[PDB]
């Protein structure tokens, strides 16, 4: 009743959207706020709003921009998220998994995902980017996992394993390329706590993340990757570090938004290059 | 208007049962998936889908075998839940409390559970048994423990104590028991991590709980351990260890649902054994 | 439908308080249970039962007393809330919210916020007080923080900053007036961790909190202190120590709500001056 994510749902998202492109997209692309402007760049684009997509959820409430979005980029076929769900807004588990679950019918096989984020590990500097390879998810601990319910069987197993949701070979590309136009010092890999939000980590919730082997802490990413990995879709996933939270404790500095939308200005055009040429050297 | 777990409700579900069998139960037994095979051999035997009795938790979207099954095991008088209510299918606190609540008003002081978990302490090799002798719930300390609502003073106290959830004698019982057969071999004990689930704990989330000092990790018992300790009902709860989830990280080795069956099926013979004699040796 | 908690409902709520009372307080004031003596206290006061405000939340479920009271102490203009809302009760988000965003609307600038607690830090006894200066929150690491849904922008910020939340002028000040009076060795300062209860903690999860920095532990205070520094409330926040769970583990020890009364019944007369105190001396 209020729109469960499965088969018969997304099969009927999928339907519209391919009548209304002619793109079959082969990677699909959520990018964190303030990093959205290789969106912009797609070629040969169409937009289609949230609203007019049959099944899609409801984020009026919100407000702000939500559309899909098809078309080219370095040659290839991609649908990209402008306006990301995120669960502290009060989305269901139901509304976060329906669009990755279309994104699977339109024949989407792997999901680039950037997010924002506060740096754990004394290594991580304002500006640095992490590529995730593992998470801490505290939700999934606490009973709510995005995938609580029951399954849908013909997306994925009742029980998944997580341990490859992190495709090792699209981190090494990613670095790779970092390492071509001579950016790797700001590149490094780290594990990535889930924290529900929307309260930015207190000091002693920092301090206790270090403990535990976190390198970085943010509020979204996890349950995407969750979904996309049920249903076979491999994934990268970069954090871009606004500031460092052990740091700024010792010294009594605060974080806000402002400062991490400053960050994003700063790096969102090296990052919108970087992508594009994951995209285009992305294996079939 | 969902059905509240409260005395008037489980009176009327005990009504029905208590006139459609003879049977008043003693003991209470929860099987894992696997395990049942003891509620086959339950003698003079009255099996009642859930579907029938009133005020019972609706199962249909998950399918599958559902009945409660009274009857004689060892010259005891026993009740049995046949297919497991999990948090992680979505059931809510209320449903998942109104069945531990009728075995109470049915007569039930001894409750006994056994589970499939993953080994977190190094000691620990697929096929072993653990008796577990105290939890960490990590959805109780997040907001969702099984209790949250209003209290049902019938029942138990509003804030209750779970120092002793976990029988110490009827620990020692079990392990006699196996000392008997000469296979205590097999035989731990230890602390088990609630993970609501449903996807196995990633690496990352298993190298905590060995920081945080959890020896075991699963997806239910922790919920039916609260709601019988509430209302004065002793619990003995085994975990059937399918992996050691440390070791499979350290060799890149994957689990599945597939792999933890097959530990059930090469343990389920020998479990029967060990329970039927546990039933037969309680304290009156 | 439930009733959010937005800028309409909490003023509709204070316009009735505002034409019933003659009071535009200053200082609101929290109480913990066996705690609230100070209330009745209040002079020139006037008794609001809960029932009868627009848009307050329903409180029948669970009965006992639930009114807010206005009027003056020390010669400062202050609002209380007789009957303290618990999330272990089953409150939803808003529910919780309303009544602080009310406060703000009634001019009040400075929280003042008392609680029953389990010591975890070697250091405290039964009968000790804690200055909270910090806190670890599972419910919001695991997706129930009570921000959690749309944002109310007349409030405040999407994601606030909790560097400041508890403020540290008013720890000073309730520490200096302690010394006065001679029970500073009554009086630590430490770390809370938010257990969302309503059972206390077991043994394996009070040892898991020592080995995360926690000094006490708590089923209440944290939400509140969340709504309030979103928009702008200063906060102090004292914890009464009715145990201390890290002793009591090692040596086999319950606990159990009528000890907690007990411990209350022995400080609240001590406790009840020291506010009226600190209320007396709050800076303007
Ligand atoms: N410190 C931080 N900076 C940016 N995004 C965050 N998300 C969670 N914590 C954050
Ligand atoms: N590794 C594992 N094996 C079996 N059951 C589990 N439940 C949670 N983790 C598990
Ligand atoms: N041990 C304890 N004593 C009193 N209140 C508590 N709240 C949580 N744990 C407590």
């Amino acid at each position: 009743t209020p729109v469960v994510a499965n088969y018969e749902n997304a099969s009927m998202a999928a339907d519209y959207i391919k009548r209304v492109s002619n793109v079959l997209p082969d990677i699909g692309i959520i990018c964190g706020s303030g990093l959205g402007k290789l969106i912009e760049e797609i070629e040969e684009r169409k937009v289609i709003p949230y609203i007019n997509i049959p099944n899609f959820p409801k984020t009026t409430v919100a407000g702000h921009v939500g559309n899909l979005v098809l078309g080219s980029v370095g040659g290839r076929k991609i649908v990209a998220m402008q306006g990301r769900l995120h669960m502290y807004e009060g989305y269901s588990n139901q509304e976060i998994a329906l669009p990755i679950r279309v994104m699977k019918l339109l024949g989407v096989r792997v999901l680039l995902i950037t997010n924002l984020a506060g740096g754990i590990n004394r290594k991580l500097k304002s500006g640095d980017f992490v590529l995730i390879k593992g998470h801490i998810n505290f939700p999934g601990l606490g009973l709510n996992n995005v995938l609580v319910g029951p399954n849908q069987d013909e997306f994925g197993p009742r029980f998944p394993d997580l341990s490859n949701a992190y495709d090792r070979l699209l981190q090494q590309l990613a670095l790779k390329i970092a390492q071509e136009n001579d950016f790797q010092d700001l590149v490094h890999e780290g594990v990535y706590a889930f924290n529900g939000g929307p309260t930015y980590e207190s000091p002693d919730e920092s301090n206790m993340l270090l403990k535990l082997g976190c390198d970085v802490v943010g509020m979204s990413t996890v349950p995407e990757v969750i979904i996309a990995c049920h249903c076979g879709i491999k994934v990268l996933a970069v954090s871009l570090i606004a500031n460092n939270s052990i740091l700024d404790a010792e010294n009594d500095v605060s974080i806000n938004h402002e400062k991490v939308l400053a960050v994003a200005e700063k790096r969102a055009d090296l990052l919108q290059m970087w992508f594009k040429e994951i995209i285009t050297r992305l294996p079939l």
